[PDB]
């Protein structure tokens, strides 16, 4: 059971005319590409390299019409002879601060349909979360995974190296309703807002005579997003006073995360209303981003909520 | 510059029987293995087949008389008939909490020379940590790596996928004399000593206008230690109310840990001795661990005198 | 210039329905998977296995309503819940007395639409290799290659191992008029007719003073095939006193190469018509196939005329 | 039960000082980057990179004195800082004409012991083939195989992609005593001697009412032969009149292939006498080749004997 044939298979289920699914299958061939670099990158920039790959396969896909990545300062418009009617927005390598150490790291993607009657521009990608059409990421980590919905759950495929493809390993996965582990990079508690110490102290400090949450933060969104899923819990990157507002970006790194972890049943806040419902104003705007399951994420809103 | 023609190099260099050239090529195949098993672990107890290639793979190399792993309770006495002179204390898989989410995982080992005139026993896995012939780790990440050191320096070698071999990365790698990473579980912060709970306080709130420590913590040794050699730093498994002599286990975690840490210039402790002067008396003994950065570790060392 | 993503674009470019595509990716998938298992085969029947992964990938690609094997007595009549509109004829493992050795082996595909109004049986199989929508090969060689035409001649790819798919290296291939080798089992030689034996003669002594023909003769038709395509010159499997009409067979051996040879600009003869001409009477049927270089089976076909 | 493992318990068993053993891994070395570079040629001369890679992995290794290689004019003279005792013959790549139309290739090796007392020199590798300390081929087919032997028999060796190394499938192989395939180029019967052209009537027209033998001829060295050992029969490149001396190369094509088929319970012959035997006069000397199970090779020397 194949990423590709299972692509496909959904393709023709949806009764689609191809397009979206020869985005995806060039995007998945972009993704495999990268793997490959990741796995011998310290033999053989890795953000310029993976940022061209997947421009260069979207492009030539014959499906797209307008990319944001977080390499380029403006929108791709794609060339009207090549132009189809997707947006793309795009972390090429997400974990760049990890890529030395080995740690795993990732490709995150959202994909929109462009809705507008004029001329693409930047414009198009600037669509809240909640019109994506399909989106994703995949992990390099210890093995190499991709997490995928297209808006009926979550999919997780598994890199087999024997086999050259991507298979399926989980169906509709789902978050569990409250985990034990909470992870954000505590090196910024000096900084924080009154509502994020009062939660981390929650965390450490129970005062119901529960265990402490264990701690975890790999500095990777993409490998701390996905333990967050598989296993609960919370992920936060929340705003600080050194980032007021945020430092994920909103259109390829927060919306896309975001997306994954409602269709799994979670919940993703910018602590003020929920990931997916910020209307964009810039390609390159930052969100707070607190996400995981929902008991977790509700707990970090009532703190919010008590602090405001 | 592959990793077998590399110790064999040195095995030719030293002067060697061939005995501990082919235990290292016995160990290292294992973990070509292992690496492979865990890239295609989803779609194909991890614990369990790490242990029995290792155990195999060693017994079967007529270099061995004892060997200690995490998983058998009792130290196995190789077979007189394969009897040689080295003994391996070994982790075969390190990080099994993080296997499910893909997060990097790992392979520990150190190997000694038996020294005594009788019998061989548990009592030969039991030298301090200074006598240590050889000693290192293999890091299951975004690549496959591992660190080896024969007591001339640490020694960086990466699988190149499509060889099918380790090959040299960096040669005699060294530790920052300080970084700017702290890396525990904070999940265990209402069970910390006060000299743990005073050296945090110092990371992230620090007294003299500097920058606080960034946060880093996978959650699997072997991935924290190895990022806490390239990048600098320091890493923390300390005793805590709930683990009163620490978690981590000396002879098959730590000392191997140690021994790199300490080859690249850095330091580790159990807080009150250097891990590798620890005089082990049981094969599971856990002891304290912090490591990294001799400055850090040092200034750990401080907060440890402050309140004794 | 992946081949997954050649195929889409040319769907793109043909205004399909998908259906065709998908059916060319689940064969390709076959195809990487029986690489595989071909390269570690004496490690880890190869006829059972190839037959098993092409059925199952076809069937479930929805696009199909009969199947050809070499392996199977009857057609395979696809279950109407998954039924389309193709008919696929296959040798899912061609080259069986060579596995042992490592010599190349291959698959080998002819795929035809559906024409008839009735319901779906062996007759639907029983077209002239002229009505070939798509026929192709792989090669498992010394690397493994693909040949395909869907009509606008032949495309040749190669695995990428690292990459793990397809990439294109020739693009429209065309054989050479005459080429200077010859191949087919001399070891038949007491039982060939009349023409076979003159022609033979031919290449060894000729009459002009050109140089004699050089001889090769792998034993595994798609390896013989693959280099007349690409080397020129002739490839022989005519009828012979033990064989009288021939041993390869009609529907999944010749004419998926005589599509490809003609496709390439040769010729592809039973000794009396156009292999692509034969109008199939049984799914099992054999003939005799000479084919290759188009000046060299104008030759041979001289030779028959000569002696008929 | 890994080559590298299984070629240094070999070393241990023999009570070698590590030198041979350094010298087969480089070899191996050398041959895992040989197939790896074939199985992605086409994307990706062979000869000269094949031969870089092993006169560097040979040189390195502190194991030898002179190389022989087809590609090199001259002897190749081992520095004297990394100088040991070991003289290698080899072809790096055999097979160069079938590389394209992606037949099976190979790699040919043969090492001796210099025994002069004299500065190393040509003359070294101008030993008999019965002073043969180790030898063998690889070969790049549908997967990858190693011959080697070292005086104990011959042992095949497969290259598992997955784990990255050559495992042995089979110990002490032995060729049969008869086959029922002929192997040589038929395109060169106009040049034959009297003795070729009447052992080929016999294998084409038997006299005692037995089956016609099969013919095969890839027309790479390596492929041909190790069919010879796997199947049985015959392979043949004799003199001929365009080639007086024969056309395979004495010192790094026949004698190693000479040296495993007569191991294995074969022979091997220049139609005077065994391939072994012939001392050498120049480094890149032709000599004529028969070889293969003994019943067959003796007949042809029967046909020989009657013609003389
Ligand atoms: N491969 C696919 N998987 C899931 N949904 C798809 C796929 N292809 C198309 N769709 C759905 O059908 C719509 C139209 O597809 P298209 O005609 O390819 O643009 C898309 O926007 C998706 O919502
Ligand atoms: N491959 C090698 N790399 C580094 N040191 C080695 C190697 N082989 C042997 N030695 C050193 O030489 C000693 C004796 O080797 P052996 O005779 O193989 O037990 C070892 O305990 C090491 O200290
Ligand atoms: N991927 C493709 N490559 C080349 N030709 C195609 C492809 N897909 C469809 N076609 C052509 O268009 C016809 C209809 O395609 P379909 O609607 O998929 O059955 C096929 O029978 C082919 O002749
Ligand atoms: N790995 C090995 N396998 C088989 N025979 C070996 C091996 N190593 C050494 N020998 C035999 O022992 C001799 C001396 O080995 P060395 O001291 O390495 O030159 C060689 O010439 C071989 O005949
Ligand atoms: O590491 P990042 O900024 O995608
Ligand atoms: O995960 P660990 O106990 O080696
Ligand atoms: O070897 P074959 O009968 O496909
Ligand atoms: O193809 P060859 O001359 O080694
Ligand atoms: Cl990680
Ligand atoms: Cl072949
Ligand atoms: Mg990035
Ligand atoms: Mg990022
Ligand atoms: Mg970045
Ligand atoms: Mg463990
Ligand atoms: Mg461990
Ligand atoms: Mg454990
Ligand atoms: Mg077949
Ligand atoms: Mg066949
Ligand atoms: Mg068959
Ligand atoms: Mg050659
Ligand atoms: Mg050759
Ligand atoms: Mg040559
Ligand atoms: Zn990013
Ligand atoms: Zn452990
Ligand atoms: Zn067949
Ligand atoms: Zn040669």
């Amino acid at each position: 059971l194949t990423l590709t044939r299972y692509v496909m298979e959904k393709g023709r289920q949806a009764k689609g005319t191809g397009e979206l699914t020869r985005l995806l299958n060039s995007m998945l061939t972009a993704i495999k590409a990268i793997s490959s670099a990741v796995r011998k990158a310290g033999l053989a920039k890795l953000d310029v390299l993976s940022n061209s790959l997947v421009i260069n396969m979207l492009q030539s896909s014959y499906s797209t019409c307008v990319l944001v990545s977080e390499e380029n300062k403006d929108a791709i418009i794609t060339a009207k002879e090549k132009r189809g009617k997707y947006v793309v927005c795009f972390d090429p390598l997400d974990g760049s601060s990890n890529i030395d150490c080995l740690a795993s790291i990732g490709t995150i993607f959202a994909i929109y349909r462009k809705t507008s009657e004029d001329e693409p521009s930047e414009k198009d990608a600037l669509q809240c979360g909640r019109n994506i059409v399909a989106a994703g990421y995949a992990l390099y980590g210890s093995a190499t995974l991709v997490a995928l919905s297209t808006g009926q759950g979550v999919d997780l495929f598994m890199l087999d190296p024997a086999l050259g493809e991507f298979v399926l390993v989980e169906k509709d996965v789902k978050i569990k309703k409250k985990g034990k582990i909470y992870s954000l990079n505590e090196g910024y508690a000096k900084y924080f807002d009154a509502a994020t110490t009062e939660y981390v102290q929650k965390k450490k400090f129970p005062e119901d005579g529960s265990a402490p949450y264990g701690a975890r933060y790999v500095g990777s969104m993409v490998a701390d997003v996905h333990r967050t899923l598989v296993y609960g819990g919370i992920f936060l990157y929340p705003a600080n006073q050194k980032s007021p507002k945020g430092k994920l970006r909103l259109l390829y790194e927060c919306n896309p995360v975001a997306y994954i972890i409602e269709q799994a049943g979670g919940l993703a806040t910018t602590g003020t209303q929920p990931v997916l419902d910020v209307k964009p104003e810039a390609i390159h705007q930052r969100v707070p981003l607190i996400l995981g399951s929902p008991e977790d994420v509700q707990e970090y809103l009532t703190c919010v909520q008590k602090n405001q």
